[PDB]
């Protein structure tokens, strides 16, 4: 139907048949420091790539300006910069999603998120899905052995880019959802369990400093997290104990575990709360339905790294995650959205 | 700035962290035969992922719908499958994108087009762009030690690979420029150089009987080319010499070449056409501004394959090729839009 459109889906065709070469041109891009310097430049700054190329390490800046062009030329048919055009040269500025890219105040972007996915130890494992699907198991188990965590532990170098690239997106996110989020005045002991290095009990005890808080974590994570102020960092398991305290969080987690796992640790959370204590999963919901979105796409992806990585996990539904809690011992479940295409979901014992 | 705005944001930008994930789901998904499986059940077909399973050969075939409705769901938030909801099923259609990669009539589609750039020769030169920004060259002969179509006179298998992957391509679109362009009245030898496995050509004088035509192409190419009625295949090399004919076409080939190549091409050209010669140039030309479109990341992505195979070549604009034809010795110059992405450009003698 209609010419636009039939040309329009012709070149989708085409763009699908090369798209292996986008995340490519994303990480040279951003690798060669390209974000920075233009972000570096001045506020809402216009670099040509000729500019751009003088902050290189290149004995040949001329032929690196007219390659830089051509897949900075792609970032901007991509959403990802801006052009303006002055006397036929190609100025390029950041766009907004480019923004999440730039190192911040603390040099923290969603950089190491994104370069853990290209990962050589991860690269292979995308590609063995087919193989998966047919025979059962995990495609990160084909390729290495071991299942995800337990590979982690005996891989330093993996288990820090890992590390930093949780690091990175929660440092990101955790801002907006403190924000939104306005349930931690009836907390005082928060326990996070899986929490990574510790920086999103760090942000929360920042802005409700009369919180205490504790990572439950393996040890191999812990090793060497930051001493944060007011984190105490436990090196366990929370399939078999989980630290005491009022409140127990979960950011990233639940969706890791199958329903006899998911029910194993919210009966030790159940028996490491008070009576009045309570459980919170941040996460996103299974959508009811997919649809043509950035957030559906989100997390798609985000369900097929499941797939990839740990396929025992889900997403989960509203009710499947209610009776979840009931079986475990919890009496009341609330859903509230809290910004980033992430909910917060209640257990309250 | 609304809220909307800045969560889509958040979410192409959660996207672009992990867009490694959608080249290796399509290619599972068509590697499957999903498409095709769904395409046998008719037009407007809306399968669930249990009746697709059904034509696996899993052993497992509950694990297998599981993991397959995950990643079916990916390609729904991707525009390439449908999903429609019944009594809690999810039923997935065909989207018109998927269209290209089910066979046709012939048993030709995008998918070994696709699958050349996911192949294991081609894989590690992408994720080198940074390396060969900074210092220069190509990525393929850094990885391949040899330029890329000198490799592959070497590699069989990748020559097969390749040949078929640009007779998949020139299969698709080449019923649509001779439908859109009239330009092949009058000619009555047809020279085409670089022609590969010779399916365009054959389909012009498909519908031109009266054509001859000549294939001149490199030796490891026509070895083992179809032979078509009307199709002589010369193996030589269109910079020592083009045989005579009162046209020239070229196709996918001139963006190959920098601007001394592509004068002693048109040299070449120029002496073996009659005085009132033309040369043909099927090719994307460079546009003054990318923009939003899958027109636009069709034509980026193919500037970076660029970058990663021949570095010399380049897009031009209407102004480089007519400074190019009149350095040549033409007359007069005319562009001509067809279909597909494509123009052909009319180098007059
Ligand atoms: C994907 S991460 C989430 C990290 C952090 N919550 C975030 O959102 O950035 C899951 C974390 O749970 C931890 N984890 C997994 N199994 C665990 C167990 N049995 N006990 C303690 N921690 C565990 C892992 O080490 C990993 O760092
Ligand atoms: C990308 S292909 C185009 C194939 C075909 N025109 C199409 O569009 O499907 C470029 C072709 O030009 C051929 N080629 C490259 N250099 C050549 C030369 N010096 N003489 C003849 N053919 C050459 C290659 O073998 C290759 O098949
Ligand atoms: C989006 O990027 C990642 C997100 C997450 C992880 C790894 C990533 O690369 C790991 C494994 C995992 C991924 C997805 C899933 O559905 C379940 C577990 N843990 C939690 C979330
Ligand atoms: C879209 O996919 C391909 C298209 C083409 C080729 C390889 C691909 O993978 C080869 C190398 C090449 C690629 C791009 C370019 O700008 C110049 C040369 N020749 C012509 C067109």
């Amino acid at each position: 139907p209609s010419k636009q459109e039939e040309e329009e889906t012709y070149s989708y065709a085409m763009q699908l048949a090369s798209a292996i070469v986008f995340p490519a041109v994303l990480q040279a891009v951003i690798e060669l420091d390209v974000f920075e310097i233009i972000n570096k430049a001045g506020p809402g700054a216009k670099l040509s790539a000729s500019e751009i190329v003088a902050q290189f390490p290149t004995k040949n800046p001329e032929a690196a300006a007219t390659m830089l062009d051509r897949v900075l030329r792609l970032l901007v048919s991509y959403n990802v910069l801006y052009c303006s055009l002055v006397a036929g040269v190609r100025l390029y500025s950041l766009a907004p999603v480019s923004k999440y890219y730039v190192r911040n105040q603390n040099g923290v972007s969603l950089r190491p998120f994104m370069n853990f996915h290209l990962d050589k130890a991860l690269m292979p494992c995308w590609f063995r899905l087919k193989e998966q699907i047919l025979e059962g198991g995990s495609a990160f188990h084909k390729v290495h052995g071991i299942n995800f965590y337990d590979y982690l532990g005996t891989d330093s170098r993996l288990n820090e880019a890992f590390n930093i690239a949780m690091f990175s997106q929660s440092s990101i996110v955790m801002d907006k959802i403190i924000e939104s989020y306005k349930g931690f005045d009836h907390v005082n002991q928060l326990v996070e369990v899986g929490g990574g290095l510790g920086i999103t009990l760090s942000m929360i005890i920042s802005k409700y400093p009369h919180i205490k808080g504790i990572n439950l974590e393996l040890p191999h994570v812990i090793q060497d997290a930051p001493s944060y102020p007011g984190v105490k960092h436990v090196g366990g398991d929370m399939f078999e104990r989980i630290p005491e305290g009022d409140t127990i969080l979960m950011k990233w987690v639940f969706i890791g575990f199958d329903d006899d796992q998911c029910l194993r640790l919210l009966r030790n959370c159940y028996n490491a709360l008070p009576v009045d204590g309570k459980v919170l999963v941040i996460d996103t919901l299974l959508p009811e339905v997919p649809e043509n979105s950035s957030a559906s796409r989100e997390t798609s992806n985000m369900e097929a790294i499941g797939l990839t990585l740990v396929v025992q996990g889900k997403l989960r539904t509203k009710q499947e995650l209610k009776a979840l809690a009931i079986e475990a011992g919890f009496k009341t479940i609330n859903f509230e959205y809290c910004a980033c295409n992430l909910y917060v979901t209640e257990f309250y014992k």
